C-alpha cells in the first residue's frame, strides 16, 4: 500500500528513500507505483522545452517551466543547458579547444573532483570510429581524454549482468546477475523484466559503487532512472544535484541511456536508422558538458562514457530448434536466444538424463550454429559455472544466431534485426570506454581491456576502498594522471626443498622400464652443474613462480628445463623452459617409445609409478617439457623422468602432443623464441580456485595420483620481436590458455581429421590471462623482471582473442 496523499513540493527528487506507506518523490518512486499525487506536475514540468531563446533572456522568473532564462536562474541552479551561450554571449563546451588540466579547476567547498558516470546501453566499440562525424561532443571527449579501441563486456553480453558487472567488480556469477531472466531453485523464484520479483534485494549480491561511497561517507546521486522521465530532465537533476550546499551534494553521479540499444534491435547495429539515436545521445553529451560549464566545473569532474556491450545482426529467420533435435522437446524448459539454458520441466520426472539431451544437441547437422556443454566444460575465461542460477546444459550460439524450443515461440511471442549476448570475446559485442577529466591522462591511449576493471579505478577517483571483487587492482593506473594504488607483491608462502640425489635405483618398485643403460670428467663435471641449475637462467626467465599456499614441493633443475615438483600432487605444479628461434624438432627414439625412469633426487612415496597407467584402461600420460625439444640426444633422457609425467586420457593426448610437436616450435619461430611454463589444474568445484588436496574428485586408479581437469600454458616473449625472448630488454608479450582434460573430442566436431584442422582452433576457444592461472593454480608469476610492478599486473590481465 502507498497512501500517496502527501506532496512532493520541496522534495523533487529527494535523495533519502522515504519508506511506506507515506508516498515518494524520488527518481524510482514511477517503478514502485509510490510516487506522490504531484510528482508529475511539480518534478516532471515541460513548459517551453529545454532550450533558452533570444527572447527569454533576462525573463521573468516563472515556475512552471521546465528550464529557466532568467537572471537568478544561475544561484537556483537550474538555468537550461544552453542559457549561457544565447543570453551571455559565451561558447558550448565541444566549440572551445581542448587545453590539458593539469590540476583540478574545482570551486570553493569542493573536496574532491566529482565522477559522472554517462552510461549508454548497446553501444558498440566500433561506433566511436564510424559515427564520428555526428557525434562531436563525444568525439572531443575520446580524443582530448583517456580512450579504450574498445573494452572487453563480461559474459552473457545482456544489459543487467553486464550493468551490475560496471557496478560491483565481480563476475556474474558471483553477483548473481547471471542473466536477464534467471530460476533460483533454492528460492523457488524467478526474477524477470517485467514484474515485482526483480525489485527484491535477495538476487542482487557483492556490493556496488553506491553502497560503498555511503558505508564510507561519500555521498552518491541514484543511479537507476525510470523510463518515462526524458533525457533532458535527467541531466538536469544531476546539475541541481550539484548545485546542492556543500554538506548535501553527491560525489558520485550516473546518467543512463536507453539508446542506441533500442533502435539497434529494431534495425541492426549500422541500419541507416542508427545515425539520428547517435546524434541524439551526442546531444545529451553536449547538455551535460554546457551544463558543467556554466556551474564551473568542466575542468573538475572526471567523466566517464562507458557501454554495457555491443550489437550484432541477427534475424527471425536464424533461428535453430530443439524441436529438430530432440524427441521429447516438451520436458525440458529452454531460456532462448543469443545464449541457450536448459533444465528439466518437472522436478517429478526422473526420465530426465543431461547426458542424453547433451548427446542429441552434439554435433548433429553440418553446420549447425550452436554447440552444447555441461556448464563446468566452458571456457575458464566466460567464469560462468559457479551460481545455482545457472542452468547445467548450456548452449554457447554463434554469432549473428539464436536458439529457440519450437518454430512457434519465434513467430507466436521479422520483428527485429539485431541482437547481443553472444560469447564476450566476439567483436561485435565489445563496447566503449572514455574517461575524460583531472584524474584521467591527457590524450591518451589505452590498450583494451575488461569491464570487471574499472569498479577499482572508480573507487580510486572517489578515495574509496574497494569491497573485494574481480579486477587486480593497479592494472589499470596508466589510465590516470595522479590516485594511483600501489599495490605490493604477495609474499611467497611455501619455501621449495633443493634435493640432491638421494635414492639408488633399485630402492624403487615403480613398475616402469627404460633403455638407458647406454654409457670422462669432459662431459660429466658439465652434466651435474645442470642438475644444480647452471642453465636456469636459459629456462627461468622471470623467477620462480611463488606459491601462495601451504604445500611440500621441490625444484629440480635440468638442462632444458625446471620444475616445481609437489610432493603431495605427485607431479609438477609448473614447469619452464625457453625455445629459441633456432631450436629444431627431433623425434622420440624407436628404443625410447615407452622409457620412463626413476628421479633419484625423489623418494619412492613420492613419485608416481607406472603400473597404475597399466591398470587404468581409460588413463594413460603424457610429459609436461617435451621430449620433442630436448637440445641434445643425451638431454632427452632428462624428459622421460617420472617425475615429469602427468596423467592423459588418450583423446586429450592428440591435442598435447600436436600442441607439443608443431605449435610450440611455430611460435618460437613467429615471435623469436619463446618461454614457456605449463602444468595442471585441479578445479572439481568449478569455482574458478585451486582445489585442496582434500576435494580431489578422480585418481588414476588404485592410485593417489590425482587427475587433473584442465592443463595450462603461458607462453612468453619481447613485445619488440627484433629481440629474442631470453634476451629482452623491455615490455613482454604473452598469450596462455587453460584447456579442458577430457576423455573425448566431442567438443571438436572436426576431431576424426589431422590435427593440424582443429587443434589451435580449441586452443584458441580456450585462450585465458595469467591471472585465470593464477587463481586456478595459487601461483604468482612475473616476480623477478625489470619492469614495473603495474605494468607486470597490465600484463596478467591480456588477453589473446585471435580476433582480427
Ligand atoms: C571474484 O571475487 C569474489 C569476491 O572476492 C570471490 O568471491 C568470494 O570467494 C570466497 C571463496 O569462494 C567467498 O568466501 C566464503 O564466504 C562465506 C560467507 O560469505 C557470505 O558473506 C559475504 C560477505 O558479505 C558482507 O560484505 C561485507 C564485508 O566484505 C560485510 O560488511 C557485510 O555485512 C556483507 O554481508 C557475501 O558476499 C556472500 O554472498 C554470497 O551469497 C549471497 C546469497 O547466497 C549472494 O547474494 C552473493 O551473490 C554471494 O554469492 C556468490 O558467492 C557464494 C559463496 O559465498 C556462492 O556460493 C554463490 O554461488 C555466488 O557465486 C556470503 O553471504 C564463508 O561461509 C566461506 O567459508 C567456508 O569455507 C572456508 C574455507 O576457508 C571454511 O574453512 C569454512 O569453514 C567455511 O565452511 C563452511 O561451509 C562449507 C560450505 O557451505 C561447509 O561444507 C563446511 O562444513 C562449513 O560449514 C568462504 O569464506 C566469498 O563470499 C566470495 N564473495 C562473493 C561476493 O562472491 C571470487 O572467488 C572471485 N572469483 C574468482 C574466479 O577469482
Ligand atoms: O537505470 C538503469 C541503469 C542504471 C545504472 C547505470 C550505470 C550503472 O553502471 C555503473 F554502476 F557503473 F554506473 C549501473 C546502473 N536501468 C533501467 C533499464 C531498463 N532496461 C531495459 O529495459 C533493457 C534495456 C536494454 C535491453 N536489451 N535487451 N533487453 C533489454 C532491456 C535496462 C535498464 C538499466
Ligand atoms: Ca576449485
Ligand atoms: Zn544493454
Ligand atoms: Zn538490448
Amino acid at each position: 500500500w502507498t497512501a500517496t496523499s502527501g506532496s512532493c513540493k520541496g522534495r523533487c527528487f529527494e535523495l533519502q528513500e522515504v519508506g511506506p506507506p507515506d508516498c515518494r518523490c524520488d527518481n524510482l518512486c514511477k517503478s514502485y507505483s509510490s510516487c506522490c499525487h504531484d510528482f508529475d506536475e511539480l518534478c516532471l514540468k515541460t513548459a517551453r522545452g529545454w532550450e533558452c531563446t533570444k527572447d527569454r533572456c533576462g525573463e521573468v522568473r516563472n515556475e512552471e517551466n521546465a528550464c529557466h532564462c532568467s537572471e537568478d536562474c544561475l544561484s537556483r541552479g537550474d538555468c537550461c543547458t544552453n542559457y549561457q551561450v544565447v543570453c551571455k554571449g559565451e561558447s558550448h563546451w565541444v566549440d572551445d579547444d581542448c587545453e590539458e588540466i593539469k590540476v583540478p579547476e574545482c570551486p570553493a567547498g569542493f573536496v574532491r573532483p566529482p565522477l559522472i558516470i554517462f552510461s549508454v546501453d548497446g553501444f558498440r566499440a566500433s561506433y566511436m570510429k564510424k559515427g564520428s562525424k555526428v557525434m562531436p561532443n563525444i568525439e572531443k571527449l575520446r580524443s582530448c581524454g583517456t580512450h579504450a579501441p574498445y573494452m572487453r563486456p563480461v559474459y552473457p553480453t545482456k544489459t543487467f549482468p553486464n550493468l551490475y558487472t560496471l557496478a560491483t567488480g565481480l563476475y556474474p556469477e558471483s553477483h548473481g546477475i547471471v542473466g536477464n531472466s534467471m530460476y533460483d531453485p533454492v528460492f523457488d523464484a524467478s526474477f524477470h523484466l517485467r514484474g515485482r520479483e526483480k525489485f527484491n534485494h535477495r538476487w542482487w549480491g557483492g556490493q556496488p559503487l553506491w553502497i560503498t561511497a555511503t558505508k564510507q561517507g561519500v555521498r552518491a546521486g541514484t543511479f537507476f532512472w525510470s523510463v518515462s522521465i526524458p533525457h533532458e530532465r535527467r541531466i538536469l537533476t544531476i546539475l541541481q544535484w550539484l548545485s546542492l550546499p556543500d554538506n548535501e551534494r553527491p560525489s558520485v553521479y550516473a546518467f543512463y541511456s536507453e539508446q542506441p540499444d533500442f533502435s539497434g534491435h529494431k534495425y541492426g547495429p549500422f541500419g541507416p536508422e542508427m545515425t539520428n539515436p547517435l546524434r541524439e545521445i551526442d546531444k545529451t553529451v553536449g547538455q551535460l558538458m554546457d551544463g558543467l560549464k556554466q556551474l564551473r566545473l568542466h575542468r573538475c569532474v572526471n567523466v566517464i562514457f562507458v557501454g554495457d556491450h555491443g550489437m550484432e545482426d541477427v534475424t527471425c529467420d536464424r533461428t535453430e530448434f530443439l524441436s529438430n533435435y530432440l524427441t521429447n522437446v516438451d520436458d525440458i524448459t529452454l531460456v532462448p536466444g543469443t545464449l541457450g539454458r536448459i533444465r528439466a520441466k518437472s522436478i517429478n520426472n526422473s526420465k530426465y538424463d543431461p547426458k542424453t539431451i547433451i548427446a542429441a544437441l552434439t554435433c548433429k547437422k553440418p553446420d549447425q550454429h550452436f554447440k552444447p556443454y555441461m556448464k563446468q566444460h566452458l571456457p575458464k575465461r566466460l567464469h560462468y559455472a559457479n551460481n545455482r542460477r545457472i542452468e547445467d546444459i548450456h548452449l554457447l550460439v554463434d554469432r549473428r544466431w539464436h536458439v529457440a524450443r519450437k518454430p512457434l515461440d519465434v513467430y507466436k511471442k521479422c520483428f527485429f534485426q539485431g541482437d547481443h549476448g553472444f560469447d564476450n570475446k566476439v567483436n561485435s559485442m565489445q563496447t566503449v570506454f572514455v574517461g575524460y577529466g583531472p584524474t584521467f591522462k591527457y590524450r591518451t591511449k589505452v590498450p583494451p581491456f575488461e569491464n570487471i576493471e574499472l569498479y577499482n579505478v572508480m573507487c580510486d577517483l572517489l578515495g574509496l576502498k574497494p569491497a573485494p571483487n574481480n579486477g587486480t587492482h593497479g592494472s589499470l593506473n596508466h589510465l590516470l594522471r595522479t590516485n594511483t594504488f600501489r599495490p605490493t607483491m604477495p609474499d611467497e608462502v611455501s619455501r621449495p626443498n633443493y634435493p640432491g640425489i638421494m635414492y639408488l635405483q633399485s630402492e624403487f618398485d615403480l613398475g616402469c622400464t627404460c633403455d638407458d643403460k647406454v654409457e670422462n670428467k669432459l662431459e660429466e663435471l658439465n652434466k651435474r652443474l645442470h642438475t644444480k641449475g647452471s642453465t636456469k637462467e636459459r629456462h627461468l626467465l622471470y623467477g620462480r613462480p611463488a606459491v601462495l599456499y601451504r604445500t611440500s614441493y621441490d625444484i629440480l633443475y635440468h638442462t632444458d628445463f625446471e620444475s616445481g615438483y609437489s610432493e603431495i600432487f605427485l607431479m609438477p605444479l609448473w614447469t619452464s623452459y625457453t625455445i629459441s628461434k633456432q631450436a629444431e624438432v627431433s623425434s622420440i627414439p624407436e628404443h625410447l617409445t615407452n622409457c620412463v625412469r626413476p628421479d633419484v633426487r625423489v623418494s619412492p612415496g613420492f613419485s608416481q609409478n607406472c603400473l597404475a597407467y597399466k591398470n587404468d584402461k581409460q588413463m594413460s600420460y603424457g610429459f609436461l617439457f617435451p621430449p620433442y625439444l630436448s637440445s641434445s640426444p643425451e638431454a632427452k633422457y632428462d624428459a622421460f623422468l617420472v617425475t615429469n609425467m602427468v596423467p592423459m586420457y588418450p583423446a586429450f593426448k592428440r591435442v598435447w602432443a600436436y600442441f607439443q610437436r608443431v605449435l610450440v616450435k611455430k611460435y618460437a619461430s613467429e615471435r623469436n623464441g619463446v618461454n614457456v611454463i605449463s602444468g595442471p589444474i585441479f578445479d572439481y568445484n568449478y569455482d574458478g580456485l585451486r582445489d585442496t588436496e582434500d576435494e580431489i574428485k578422480q585418481y588414476v586408479e588404485g592410485s593417489s595420483i590425482p587427475v587433473p581437469t584442465h592443463y595450462y600454458s603461458i607462453i612468453t616473449s619481447c613485445l619488440d620481436f627484433t629481440q629474442p625472448a631470453d634476451k629482452c630488454d623491455g615490455p613482454l608479450s604473452v598469450s596462455s590458455f587453460i584447456l579442458p582434460h577430457r576423455p573425448d573430442n566431442d567438443e571438436s566436431c572436426n576431431s576424426s581429421e589431422d590435427e593440424s584442422k582443429w587443434v589451435e582452433e580449441l586452443m584458441k576457444m580456450h585462450t585465458a590471462r595469467v591471472r585465470d592461472i593464477e587463481h586456478l593454480t595459487g601461483l604468482d608469476f612475473y616476480r623477478k623482471t625489470s619492469r614495473s610492478y603495474s605494468e607486470i599486473l597490465t600484463l596478467k590481465t591480456y588477453l589473446h582473442t585471435y580476433e582480427s
